[PDB]
């Protein structure tokens, strides 16, 4: 141990910025590639998350190829379907009209997924609450893209797809989870609210009413 | 849209530090209470990360009373030895040595819920897996966890208890979750690396093991 620890304001601000900054980015990707020790810092980042008993039961697959990320595409189409068919009227059209995904044009993707069995037969946290190697596995992927704000990286979460589908695409034991699949690419525009929020789909909830005292729904 | 790129050098550095030496905080939190000024930036952090179809499914109940963190100690007490009755030999002594909690000592406890419900019937990014809400909520809680750092707030993850028993005490309706409850509290020193491995109890993974290439078990 040692150190106490208040950044200083400069410090503060930029962690603050980082997180008040980044965005799911779908359509801005840049074409130029990320050198090996970029990458290398943004995973870096990740393995420096929290994880229950300290189990870290991370892996990350890199994806940097065509074919394997046409395959993945198809894998979204389809499923991008089947969600658009679960809105009627106006919505869908707004929802078939979102983008969702930049898969092919994000230069690097990366899979992130959790090993249900990693470590010995017990742990800590992983006790009688299952979800937490899971969990620890999201908090890698949220210190990734902060990181990559911070590099001038975007990163964009996709999760709509059947996940045996990609599992398949990217030969992984079923013993083996995916948490995220993520789509990776410098960008120099960002939106300066959730893209989502501005092409209208949802709004930002007011956050004074998502806030109890000392007891559910008490304010 | 709007401009944007990476972030300076200095920046930069400030975003590292605080994914570098944030902590699961435990036993070393201070008395004195965080100000309210100073949980409404927190909270801002959380309420601004990522969420599937910009659902943001969470909710934050403050717990400052000792009555209440009273009973969720105890809560935590049963839970754990069950949990100790887990492991045999050094083992368990060893786990039985961990402190793993600071619910009595941090002056403010965070529960951090996922509304299971929310964003209506069928929202967007979801049913190719219906626990990404699940996992925004956890987004919002790493983004707490480094703000705090930069606050100089120490922050620690405490799951190791029978939910129900926690949902009673607050009285959490069904539809809702718990993800997790943080306990946190200026600290006045941080342990350099992981304390679980200062404990001897588990160590860092070699990061290039984890990593793959276009396809699961290629290096
Ligand atoms: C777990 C999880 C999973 C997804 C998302 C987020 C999270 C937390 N998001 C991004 C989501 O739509 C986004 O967070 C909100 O629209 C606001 O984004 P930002 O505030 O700009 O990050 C998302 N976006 C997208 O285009 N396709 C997808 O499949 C998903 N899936
Ligand atoms: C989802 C989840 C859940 C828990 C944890 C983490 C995560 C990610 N951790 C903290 C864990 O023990 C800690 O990450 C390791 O000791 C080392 O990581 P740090 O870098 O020190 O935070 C934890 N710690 C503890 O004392 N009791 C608990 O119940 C849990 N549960």
């Amino acid at each position: 141990l040692t150190a106490a620890g208040a950044f200083s304001s400069d410090e503060r601000a930029a962690v603050y910025r980082a997180i008040e900054t980044r965005r799911d980015v779908r359509d801005e990707f840049l074409p130029e590639p990320l050198s090996e020790e970029l990458i290398a810092r943004l995973l870096g980042a990740a393995h420096q998350a929290p994880s229950v008993g300290f189990m870290q039961p991370w892996n990350f697959v890199l994806v940097r190829q065509d074919e394997t990320r046409e395959k993945v595409w198809q894998a979204f189409q389809r499923a991008n379907d089947e969600a658009a068919e679960m809105f009627s009227g106006e919505r869908q059209a707004k929802y078939r009209s979102l983008k969702l995904e930049g898969i092919r044009k994000a230069p690097l993707s990366i899979c992130v997924t959790c090993d249900r069995t990693r470590g010995g037969a017990v742990v800590l946290g992983r006790t009688h609450n299952p979800q937490m190697d899971l969990y620890s596995t999201v908090c890698a992927v949220q210190n990734l893209w902060l990181a990559a704000r911070a590099e001038g990286v975007g990163v964009g979460w996709v999760s709509i797809f059947h996940e045996s589908e990609i599992k398949a695409i990217l030969g992984i034991p079923d013993h083996v989870e995916i948490v995220a699949w993520l789509c990776l690419g410098f960008v120099d525009r960002l939106y300066q609210e959730p893209e989502l929020a501005a092409k209208g789909w949802r709004q930002r909830l007011p956050l004074e009413d998502l806030v109890f005292e000392e007891g559910w729904g008490v304010r």
